């Protein structure tokens, strides 16, 4: 029938991260369910208030808050 998952969050329970994959453009995950594949990580899992903020700003204002300089490679 029909696959549309309109409503994919019942209820916040924990943790959660900015994940964004290549076909999407802005999305909260609940640190519960399991991250598959061609993800990105945009922020890890701090004040609900404060991802959905940064992500709605982005959507509306194209300019990332600094996407170097934000994981040490050593």
């Amino acid at each position: 029938g029909s696959h549309m998952s309109t409503n994919p969050f019942d209820d916040d329970n924990g943790a959660f991260f900015v994940l964004v994959n290549d076909e999407d453009q802005h999305s909260l995950w609940p640190v519960f369910a399991d991250i598959p594949a061609g993800w990105r990580v945009v922020h890890g899992e701090a004040s609900r208030a404060a991802c959905l903020d940064y992500v709605e700003k982005n959507w509306t204002d194209l300019r990332p808050k600094s996407l170097r300089d934000a994981m040490v490679e050593d």
